[PDB]
């Protein structure tokens, strides 16, 4: 996350950390057993880490869970990022608590002008590099769609928004990727992509929960 602040350990605590020996991605939990991230952060031998705020450090309220499990959407596109959607299934069910907890799939989709709250331990920096060890949050309002094809021509299918700043500044970055977008209590993207980080007129692009919850729900009854 560029020009964001730093959240406060646990203050949101959907947000998970996969790990395969160090961390890679987010993700979000959305019941005791299954996590929700982004198709391009797939990979085998996935730990889930929940409770984290310094990823570094064991602080007490972490819970560690690898991946019985990971099923990409049937459609993903990994050059077009088109269906940029992943779930995991925990080997064992998560302990929810303050502190962990899982968040709520949309009901309906998101306008533009909605304000949302980004989060993940990615790149701090739009030009260099530094990845913190805390949590990382930005608020950020979703844009309208003709001002995201407007940003990027030929790119942006009905499976993504655009959410920030056309000014730059703030963004999330790499390392984000597969973490939550929420917006009034209700995961609505996943870091999907962009053009660099906090660019000008290079807003972040995010998976459109709304169109996946049939999907997930299906998948989660029948897995
Ligand atoms: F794993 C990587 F690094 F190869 C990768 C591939 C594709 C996408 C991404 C995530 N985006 C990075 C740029 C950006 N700018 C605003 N948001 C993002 C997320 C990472
Ligand atoms: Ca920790």
């Amino acid at each position: 996350i560029v020009g964001g602040y730093t959240c406060g350990a646990n203050t949101v605590p959907y947000q998970v950390s996969l790990n395969s020996g160090y961390h890679f991605c987010g993700g979000s939990l959305i019941n005791s057993q299954w996590v929700v991230s982004a198709a391009h952060c797939y990979k085998s031998g996935i730990q889930v880490r929940l409770g984290e705020d310094n990823i570094n450090v064991v602080e007490g309220n972490e819970q560690f869970i690898s991946a019985s499990k990971s099923i990409v959407h049937p459609s993903y596109n990994s050059n077009t990022l088109n269906n940029d959607i992943m779930l995991i299934k925990l080997k064992s069910a998560a302990s929810l608590n303050s502190r962990v907890a899982s968040i709520s799939l949309p009901t309906s989709c998101a306008s533009a002008g909605t304000q949302c709250l980004i989060s993940g331990w990615g790149n701090t920096k739009s030009s260099g590099t530094s990845y913190p060890d805390v949590l990382k949050c930005l608020k950020a309002p979703i844009l309208s769609d003709s001002s995201c094809k407007s940003a990027y021509p030929g790119q942006i299918t009905s499976n993504m928004f655009c959410a920030g700043y056309l000014e730059g500044g703030k963004d999330s970055c790499q390392g984000d990727s597969g973490g939550p977008v929420v917006c009034s209590g209700k995961l609505q993207g996943i870091v999907s992509w962009g053009s660099g980080c906090a660019q000008k007129n290079k807003p972040g692009v995010y998976t459109k929960v709304c169109n996946y919850v049939s999907w997930i729900k299906q998948t989660i009854a029948s897995n």
